[PDB]
């Protein structure tokens, strides 16, 4: 470290901040479309990813010490589509970020004496890979019609009321809260 | 209207989207700092303004029909300070936006045959003026020490539990929910 002011890293941070800020918005918009599309678990993961982008941007933004600063950079100009498409566009952009943008940025940060920032750019990359992974599995189940249907009987959980259900597919309506299949997910345990 | 692709308006929308996306983040960060600073009513108004920026950005973003698109533009590189400073930086940026950026953008939109977009840029400007107004009155009370103290006895409301209190100043603790003065605001009626 030292001072960012005038460095290339300084513009890289702002550019990342600008792209991650926009990603938060798009993921929130993508989450609202997934809810409309009937994918509540996917809606909440967009919303979760949005929130996690907010936190990536926050860490970066706190690096800056400065005033206004001009950046040249390209950004998706649109667009909000169907959920599958939203998930793939999201995946693609996460992809460029972790395979391209952040590795470079990291490099230069490193290569300007900003190794902490360097670490942070690499660390966010990790998150972005998982984000990608996640978006892709979900796109694939949507593609393979396996969101609400699996080939062996398994357990599904109602996200709305916690009702658990044994079967190959989620129910068309929660016996407990009477919410529709959209609220069902594969029951998972991570503790 | 017609098609945005290649227009100057197209880059203006993305640039606005990019600046408004960043504003959402900064206002959310500014809201978290106001909560820490002991200004809960001001925290929630940052959060409210953040949310309203999300909605300005959403309307704009929905205009785009496109792919990647390069923009040159300047953005605050930082910073998160004390609440007063956050409120003034916010005011300044809202100021530039409604007096400068959006009037121009509107003009060109107009002047490219995009009059609906034109209307939207002018309409957002209105919101941004109120946003400014709001931030400025709050900065002024913080400046004049009148956040939690007024010169005549008046009524204060606990934002946490609704408890209402008659006095020149808010109480140091809510008699009802036992939360601190930070949660108090001037009682208001807008219905
Ligand atoms: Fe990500
Ligand atoms: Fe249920
Ligand atoms: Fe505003
Ligand atoms: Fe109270
Ligand atoms: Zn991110
Ligand atoms: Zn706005």
């Amino acid at each position: 470290m030292k001072s960012l002011k005038g460095s290339r890293t300084e513009k890289n941070i702002l550019t990342a901040f600008a792209g991650e800020s926009q990603a938060r918005n798009r993921y929130n918009y993508f989450g609202g479309q997934a809810k409309k599309d009937g994918f509540v678990q996917i809606s909440d993961i967009f919303a979760e990813t949005a929130d996690q982008e907010r936190e990536h941007a926050k860490r970066l933004f706190k690096f800056l010490e400065g005033g206004d600063l001009e950046i040249v950079a390209a950004f998706p100009a649109g667009i909000i589509a169907d959920t599958h498409a939203n998930l793939i566009a999201s995946a693609a952009g996460e992809h460029h970020e972790y395979t391209e943008m952040y590795p470079s940025f990291a490099r230069i940060a490193r290569e300007e004496g900003y190794e902490e920032i360097a670490r942070v750019f690499a660390s966010i990359a990790v998150a972005e890979e998982f984000h990608e992974k996640r978006f892709l599995d979900f796109a694939r189940n949507i593609k393979e019609g396996r969101v609400f249907l699996r080939e062996q009987a398994t357990k599904w959980r109602c996200r709305n009321c916690g009702y658990v259900h044994e079967g190959t597919g989620a129910p068309e309506l929660c016996p407990a809260c009477a919410h529709p299949k959209a609220h069902f997910e594969l029951l998972g345990i991570n503790w």
